[PDB]
């Protein structure tokens, strides 16, 4: 019994296009899905793909045997500078299985124990910023947090300091590697590329490529020479071999997978630090639980990745972040043979559907009424959430490769600054949330006062 699908205002030869033709697109599209329902179709210029929010057709769509991740035009613009890096690769380019196959045990919850003293030392960084701080100042929160996400993939990818916090001005590498996915999504609105009113934009995007390739080609020449070995991920990819083929990655795609660490990880987690912070300062209570269990499981002056594993609280609290903000929000699939979706919707083969993470947490069938209420509570017991009712690291063998990683940093940081200050909303912050490839609490900021408790 085929269903015709709904789709919203179209204009023209315009299509669905000129309703993202705002500075919040996710949050429209969801207002979007609140109107229409868990299915509609989005036409642009020569595009088409269907938007899902329901856990029943999610679900379907997550079935990796009739759907694979399809390169949205955001993932072929960023392309330009992950190149065939994981997160740019088609599933069947034979880079991406070799670097899946040689980083995936690397990425293991057991590879963190590894990670894990780099990780301390970026943290011990930011509380010591916080520590410092005269009575009259106060917290620019997504800012901190991505100054201590990018130097900790800095330091876990290969071994560099970006030293982001002794500066007001960031490194190079990253004041190149934001303008460059700043442009990347700036491509996603402009209609006349070519026009020449464009040209600096181009010329400036080729300059930030080219300083970002030369860093990471010169610290990968640099490590080849020594013959060093550290505990970062650049030490893995010079010593892994495919255990399929028995190939290693060759030094371009290693450096793809060394700025796709950077541009995958450090916003995403950044910005679900800053989100569970804002649902901390908002909810006293919930804040003083997860403080509590802070206070009781980091007993020593630096925390250990066991202590980091007890904070079972503090994990429920980033679950219950990552549900009513997932900090990456979309992700696009397409049909890899004719099939009907949900019994009702046909689909031919290489039709695109996205996946709206946001609307799917807030499906009430699933969560129940209160989708909008933060309770970390509802994440008590993990077995009880559905298949494919919470899909923040996105599905299957093209899920997230840093859920690990992501989850043990914004762990270990947010147990750190609750063992070690109590926060105030100084200025009652009405949420703003910023979208780029990411999510954010825009302008977010708190005030720290110090429990005065020794950090090793
Ligand atoms: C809470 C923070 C994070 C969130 C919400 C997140 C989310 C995601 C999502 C939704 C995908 C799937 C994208 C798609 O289907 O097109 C993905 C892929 C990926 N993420 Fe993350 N991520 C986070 C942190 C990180 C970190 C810290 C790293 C690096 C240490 C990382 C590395 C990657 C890579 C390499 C892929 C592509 C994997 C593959 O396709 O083989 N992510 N991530």
């Amino acid at each position: 019994t085929i269903k015709e699908m709904p789709q919203p205002k179209t204009f023209g030869e315009l299509k669905n296009l000129p309703l993202l033709n705002t500075d919040k697109p996710v949050q429209a599209l969801m207002k979007i899905a609140d109107e229409l329902g868990e299915i509609f179709k989005f036409e642009a210029p020569g595009r088409v793909t269907r938007y899902l929010s329901s856990q029943r057709l999610i679900k379907e769509a997550c079935d990796e045997s009739r759907f694979d991740k399809n390169l949205s035009q955001a993932l072929k613009f960023v392309r330009d500078f992950a190149g065939d890096g994981l997160f740019t690769s088609w599933t069947h380019e034979k880079n991406w299985k070799k670097a899946h196959n040689i980083l995936l045990p690397s990425f293991s919850q057991q590879a963190m124990k590894g990670y894990h003293a780099m990780m301390v030392d970026i943290a011990v960084q930011l509380v010591q910023k916080w520590e410092r701080l005269n009575a009259d100042e106060h917290i620019e929160v997504p800012e901190d947090m991505t100054r201590l996400t990018l130097d900790t993939i800095g330091l876990c990818g290969f071994n560099y300091r970006f030293n982001s916090f002794y500066r007001d001005q960031p490194h190079p590498f990253i004041t190149s590697m934001v303008r460059a996915l700043d442009e990347a999504m700036n491509k996603l609105q402009r209609a006349n590329p070519d026009d020449p009113a464009y040209d600096e934009n181009k010329r400036q995007f080729q300059e930030d490529i080219k300083v970002m390739n030369d860093l990471v080609d010169k610290i990968i020449a640099d490590r080849k020479a020594s013959g060093e070995q550290s505990d970062d991920l650049l030490t893995h990819m010079l010593n892994g071999k495919d255990p399929e083929t028995g190939e290693p990655l060759d030094d371009e795609n290693i450096r793809y997978q060394i700025i796709t660490f950077l541009i995958a990880g450090h916003e995403t987690t950044s910005g679900l630090l800053s989100f569970a912070l804002y649902f901390l300062v908002k909810n006293p209570h919930v804040l003083q639980k997860a403080a509590e269990e802070a206070a009781r499981v980091l007993v020593d002056p630096v925390p250990s990745y066991k202590q980091v594993k007890q904070l079972k609280y503090v994990g429920m609290v980033l679950n219950e972040a990552l549900r009513l903000w997932p900090t990456s929000p979309a992700f696009s699939l397409y049909a890899k043979e004719d099939t009907v979706l949900g019994g009702e919707y046909p689909l031919e083969k290489g039709d695109e559907l996205m996946v709206l993470i946001p609307q799917l947490h807030r499906d009430k069938t699933i969560w129940g009424d209160d989708v909008e209420e933060f309770r970390p509570e509802r994440f008590e017991n993990p077995s009880a959430i559905p298949q494919h009712a919470f899909k923040p690291f996105g599905n299957g063998q093209r899920a997230c490769i840093g859920q690990q990683f992501a989850l043990h940093e914004a762990t270990l940081v947010l147990g750190m600054m609750l063992k070690h200050f109590d926060f105030e909303d100084h200025t009652n912050y009405e949420l703003d949330i910023k979208e780029t490839l990411t999510l954010k609490p825009e302008g977010f900021v708190v005030k720290a006062k110090s429990k005065k408790i020794p950090l090793g």
